[PDB]
């Protein structure tokens, strides 16, 4: 990662055993579930490209998901290139060239060129657009490995109010959209998906009921 | 989070493999038992917005007390808001922007501005802000999932007093102001002891301490 | 806690999560035997009033002898206002305000005015003066949770007397008072309760035989 | 290894017994699946030549391939040498001699003489050298202890999509340049579906993405 | 402990949760071997006096043993007051009164007269006088405490002369000067083998070392 | 050890408890296979020889091993004081006696002898002369506690060749020589001792064939 030494310049360090070990550890056991997103952008703090190769190389398995990965990036490289066409010439001696999409995902810049983009006065956070390309194609995995969609998702007949919505909100968890979409589903199903029982008094509490006063109506 | 240097300057550190790890544990092992509160205010200590907001994102399952924890947090940031009207107008160079409740709870803000606020003279500690209205939101969620009332911990014929003290005041700190927590005690708790040791406590009269309570019913 | 940086300043540094989990281990696996008390005064070096009552909020059960502990502090808390009654007056701008038993006890106090007397030149140290009385506190419960008196620790007739003096001391270091009350403990006790053979032997001892000697004549 | 300080200059740090530790580990439980080369990359990051060394000599078993190993390195560093002559006569006070290949490999040249390189203005980076070798050879290994041959990688009947694409993908990385894996994808992975699938994707027609691919043959 | 930072001053430091779980561990599980030693010495680096009683006090279990430690502690307590006689008079403002036996053993010193000592010009040092006593009493224990004497390890008829040399060595070190624990190597060592390494050993004649014995007797 | 702090002075460290643990552990699984030497060599990075003597001091068992170190450093400290006869006189204001052998070991120097010679100018390096003496101590008893000779290592007749070569390589790790000594032992046994099947593939390829070949043509 890139992090501040105590002269106020932005220095290289290297990535820890505790990262790596972390990420490694995080994708054993949690596979593609949501909150493997907030976890890698976390771990990935202050990455540079180089560090999330390396973080995405030591993945084991979850192939097919590791190479839907480079198609995405492969797209948003594509469209950064697009957006920013290079303007050939020499680089002057206190500058760095401009990145590609290619030297953003690390394959065609050298650890020491992203060094210079990232603590470049203003830096241009080549880190940090690949991770936005990264997370991006997670969230892509995360709802294709999402087993059940949010419209079968309903209240059992003896299932606690909590356990249902525990579901729901997991499920749609997984399918990542805006929450514009997400208070679209929730308004749409919550109520009409609850059991007879917990419907008829949800309903009686009316559209602006609070969650709280919902789960404690159906207690 | 935001913590101070070897030097004495506030700077920015990610967030360690270890606090993410402490924090995903915990909700794992304790869920919202109230020794969770502690554990989140602790480990969150400097946190800016975006940290606080890992951390939430992070915790996998229990999405229907997560929900809740959103809606907590969208009735504080209206109170925010209502609090403090905007002020139109361009931002001066030196300065920053109001922070509104929505900036306060990461998701109109940037991590620079967040850091920007903090590192401000004087702060502003939107960190601090967002943690106190989590901190009131997850203090709902065990009042909600805490199972048992007080008026139903009463000491059994043969249990010992020290189990059933034990029992009772662990109720209690799931029960959540001191107004009538400090009333369950001295005045429920003598009541539900069971008759061999009640009879023993009227005795002690009272201004009893809960040691000289403790030692009067152990044989 | 409160530690000093490289420029000679005492500042605040977030409890660590090695620390919070080690602490919530040692309560989880020893309970209140004695040596809970040395590694609550270890972990908790420097602590403000905030890192000690989030080290008590952390603890999961045992929630009698937390009680027991708030009443002892609040005992320490009253005393210490009767021998310090605060003068009204505005605080001047180089000058913090003179804190009260809650103060010191974190429930009327910030974490900055706790930073402002700790850091004070001289020091108020609120954080260590709040440690004595939660040790107080402490050496009560063990005193209290001890199952044995030094009266019952008796050698017996086929019992080593390594073993036997190991229950002796362990005994009387849960009872804590002055080491002249343990003194006088030993003399009155550790020889008159040894068993016929090796009683005998220590008598011709006399009373002036280290333990070492001592165990060395009943091997 | 070689890493900056807080203040700015490049200093020799120990290697850590972390660091060591995971090495070992890693190569215990994953041996030289594809993954072993991004762990070992990172875990070696600053690496001095002895460091490198170390790395090495801290595993044990698969002396095999350690052997072919050294046999690689020596290939490079005869290939080092042919391209670097060496120039005779005397070192300068200021500067230092220029490095053969057994000096890059850590066998010829001391510690001091691998920092005092690593430290010159300009660099000559021979831990990174080394480390280069090192991982060409690395990835020899992994190729002669591939199990299975990508041409041998075929969908079953019953066996879903994901799990096909998931050997696949994991078979190919065992089996290494692009100009020949990238047409592993999209021609010999649609020709090893099972027919059902296979059927299937000849309808997507040509510039199907592997996220289209895998949606189409979910059913 | 008392450690320099990174300018160069020795400054005072907490004794780190590692330090106190890892000393708490090497007495549980191996009390006191002999390794017990080095390791208490070596966790106790730069220790205060509270820092060492810390770590005594931590020991659960094995109070007999502290016990006698207690004893060995006043034992030299009184050697180094009656070696250092008082001397009275006020002290002045820049130094620090000298420090009793009582004072070493930090039960009537405060933390901060014992940094301040140990930061003196030139130092005084409280702490490893104290680790020096604690190291000559739990040499005792260590010698009290081993079961088997060095004239009952003898080498079996079937016996590997590896494992004999092993149980042999072991016993020695328990059994605490090298004027007679170089004694019992090669004069009792060769007398304890079984006659058929001994009769071997006689044909080695006098001057043999230890590789060239074990080297003799493995077949 | 000895470390450089920011001030470009070496000055001492406290071996940190992970140091010991990992060398007492490596030692307790791994007994002396040939991989204790680099994690002795790099766990035991900078120490002083006081550090050293902790090191193995920590080592549990192998007390025949450990007196046959001793020995080993006896005849190598033997051996540097006279190649370095001490000439007396008194020692000047800035500088430090000769060490004599047992000054290097550590058995007639202090800890601030030690660190006195280590960080003069120039150093007298008493820890890496003193690492080098155990070193080859440890060598020796990795030689002697090898169970088989590079005689016997011979290819199985359905051996799988990577099996055969992992043992002969492992054995002849053991007995450390020079390379000299193990180049010729592959040249004389690797081909002639495998099976008659792989050697008549081999004897083919001629002496100029790498590892890799070899290992291909017997797959
Ligand atoms: C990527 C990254 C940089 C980031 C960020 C990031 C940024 C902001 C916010 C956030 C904070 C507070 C509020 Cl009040 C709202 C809001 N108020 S609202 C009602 O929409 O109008 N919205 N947001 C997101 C906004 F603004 F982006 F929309 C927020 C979040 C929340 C964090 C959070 C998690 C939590 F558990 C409980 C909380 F109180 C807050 N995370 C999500 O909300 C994800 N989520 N999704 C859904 C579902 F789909 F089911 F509905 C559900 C959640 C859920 F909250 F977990 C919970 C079960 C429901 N995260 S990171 C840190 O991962 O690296
Ligand atoms: C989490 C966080 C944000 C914080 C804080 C925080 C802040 C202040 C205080 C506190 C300090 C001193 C006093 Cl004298 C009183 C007081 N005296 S009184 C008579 O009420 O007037 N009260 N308090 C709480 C105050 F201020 F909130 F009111 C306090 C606490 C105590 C600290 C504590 C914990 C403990 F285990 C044992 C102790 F001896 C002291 N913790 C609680 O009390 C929690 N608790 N709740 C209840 C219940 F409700 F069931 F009865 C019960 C407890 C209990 F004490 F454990 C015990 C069984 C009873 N913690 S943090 C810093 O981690 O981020
Ligand atoms: C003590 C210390 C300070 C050091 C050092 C140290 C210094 C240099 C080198 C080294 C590096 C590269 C080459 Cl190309 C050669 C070479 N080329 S060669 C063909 O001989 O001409 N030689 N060397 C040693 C030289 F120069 F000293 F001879 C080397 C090693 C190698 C490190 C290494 C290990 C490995 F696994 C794979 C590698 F690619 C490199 N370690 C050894 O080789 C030990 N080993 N022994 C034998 C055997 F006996 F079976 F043959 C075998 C090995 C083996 F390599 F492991 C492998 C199975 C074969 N270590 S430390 C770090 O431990 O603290
Ligand atoms: C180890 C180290 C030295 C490094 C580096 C390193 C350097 C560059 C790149 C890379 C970055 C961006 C793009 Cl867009 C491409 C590209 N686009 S493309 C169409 O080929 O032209 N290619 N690359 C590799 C390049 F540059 F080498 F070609 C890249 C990678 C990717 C990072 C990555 C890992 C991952 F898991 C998932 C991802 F989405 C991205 N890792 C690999 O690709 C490894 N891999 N191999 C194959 C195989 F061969 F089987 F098909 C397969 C992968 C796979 F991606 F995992 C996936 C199943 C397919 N890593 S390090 C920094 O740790 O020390
Ligand atoms: C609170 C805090 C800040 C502190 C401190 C603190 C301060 C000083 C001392 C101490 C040191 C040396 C001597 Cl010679 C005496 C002494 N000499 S004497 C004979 O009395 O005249 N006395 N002391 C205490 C004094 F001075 F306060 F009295 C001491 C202790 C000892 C530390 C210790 C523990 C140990 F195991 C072995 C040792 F060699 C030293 N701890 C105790 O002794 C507690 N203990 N109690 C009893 C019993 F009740 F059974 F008798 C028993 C012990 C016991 F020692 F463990 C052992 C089985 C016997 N600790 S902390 C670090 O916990 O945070
Ligand atoms: C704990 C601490 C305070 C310290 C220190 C400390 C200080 C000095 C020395 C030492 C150094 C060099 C020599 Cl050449 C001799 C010597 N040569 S000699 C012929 O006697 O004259 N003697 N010594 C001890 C000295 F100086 F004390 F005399 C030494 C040791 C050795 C280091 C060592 C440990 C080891 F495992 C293997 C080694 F090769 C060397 N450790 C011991 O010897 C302990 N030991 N005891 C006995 C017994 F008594 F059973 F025979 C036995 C050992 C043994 F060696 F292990 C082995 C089976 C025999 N340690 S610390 C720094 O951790 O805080
Ligand atoms: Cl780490
Ligand atoms: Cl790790
Ligand atoms: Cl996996
Ligand atoms: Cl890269
Ligand atoms: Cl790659
Ligand atoms: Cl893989
Ligand atoms: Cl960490
Ligand atoms: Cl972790
Ligand atoms: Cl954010
Ligand atoms: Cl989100
Ligand atoms: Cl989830
Ligand atoms: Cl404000
Ligand atoms: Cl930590
Ligand atoms: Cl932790
Ligand atoms: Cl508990
Ligand atoms: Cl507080
Ligand atoms: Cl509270
Ligand atoms: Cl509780
Ligand atoms: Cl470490
Ligand atoms: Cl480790
Ligand atoms: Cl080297
Ligand atoms: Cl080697
Ligand atoms: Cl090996
Ligand atoms: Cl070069
Ligand atoms: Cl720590
Ligand atoms: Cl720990
Ligand atoms: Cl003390
Ligand atoms: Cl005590
Ligand atoms: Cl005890
Ligand atoms: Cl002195
Ligand atoms: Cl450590
Ligand atoms: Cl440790
Ligand atoms: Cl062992
Ligand atoms: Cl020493
Ligand atoms: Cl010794
Ligand atoms: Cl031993």
């Amino acid at each position: 990662p890139i992090v501040q030494n105590l002269q106020g310049q932005m220095v290289h360090q290297c990535i820890s055993p505790r990262t790596l070990n972390a990420w490694v550890k995080v994708v054993e056991e949690k596979a593609f579930s949501p909150e493997v997103i907030p976890m890698f952008s976390a771990l990935s703090c202050g990455a540079t490209p180089q560090d999330l190769n390396t973080m995405l190389n030591t993945v084991g398995g979850h192939q097919a998901a590791m190479q839907m990965l480079k198609e995405t990036i492969d797209e948003e490289a594509a469209e950064w290139d697009r957006l920013h066409p290079v303007h050939a010439g020499p680089i002057a001696p206190g500058q760095m060239r401009e990145p590609r999409g290619s030297d953003i995902a690390g394959t065609t810049s050298t650890l020491q060129e992203q060094i210079g983009w990232m603590t470049h006065n203003p830096p241009i956070p080549v880190g940090e657009i690949y991770k936005r390309w990264i997370i991006l194609g997670l969230n892509k995995i995360v709802r294709m490995y999402s087993p059940t969609s949010i419209l079968d998702i309903r209240q059992g007949p003896k299932e606690p109010f909590r356990d249902y919505v525990d579901r729901f909100y997991k499920t749609l968890r997984a399918e990542q959209a805006s929450q514009e979409v997400k208070n679209a589903a929730t308004e749409t199903l919550l109520v009409q998906n609850a059991n007879p029982d917990c419907k008829t008094i949800l309903k009686a509490l009316g559209p602006g009921a609070t969650l709280e006063e919902m789960m404690t109506a159906c207690q």
